[PDB]
């Protein structure tokens, strides 16, 4: 038993819920939230930004000495840093960003990292800012991902179709 509420069950180890995972952090502070992260980890926008932001630019500094000790991720990569007020830890995961033209083969890849961990609220990755089409990140996910993750979609009119054309 977790603290995760009002998501929908979409098979055995993957749930989604309408929320903004800021909040959705704020509430549960889950032992893992997943940031929709770029190779450099610089958090203008998207769910990073958010994140960021909702930490007072503390995940930033973190970043900032992260990258300049480590270099950048791959495509693909990811690395585990401190959650800060969010979270025990932050799983900075990079999906391919479409409109930058990287491979969507990489979305696979990213996804991956997730199993490291039992139990994530996390994004959909390479969604939104990053181009990708949300319905197969979301079959890429059910399909990579074996631990629980807890999907948070911002957006009602994306999570209703999300659910509606699940197979
Ligand atoms: C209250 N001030 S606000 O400017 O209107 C406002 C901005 C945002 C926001 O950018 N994001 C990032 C996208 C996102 N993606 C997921 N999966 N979950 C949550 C979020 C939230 C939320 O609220």
């Amino acid at each position: 038993v977790n603290s995760f509420s009002g998501y929908l069950k979409l098979t055995d180890n993957v749930y989604i819920k309408n929320a903004d995972i800021v909040e959705e952090a704020k509430k549960v502070k889950p032992t893992v939230v997943v940031n929709a992260a770029n190779v450099y980890l610089k958090h203008g926008g998207g769910v990073a930004g958010a994140l960021n932001k909702a930490t007072n630019n503390a995940m930033q500094v973190e970043s900032d000495d992260y990258i300049a000790t480590n270099g950048p991720l791959k495509v693909g990569g990811s690395c585990v840093l401190s959650g800060h007020n969010l979270a025990k830890h932050c799983l900075h995961v990079v999906g391919p960003n479409v409109n930058k033209g990287e491979d969507i083969q990489l979305l696979k890849s990213a996804y991956e990292n997730f199993n490291q961990h039992e139990v994530l609220l996390a994004p959909l990755l390479s969604a939104g800012i990053f181009g990708a089409d949300p319905i197969h990140s979301l079959r890429v996910c059910v399909d990579t991902v074996r631990t629980n993750v807890y999907l948070a979609v911002f957006d009602k009119n994306l999570y209703d179709k999300l659910v509606s054309s699940f197979l």
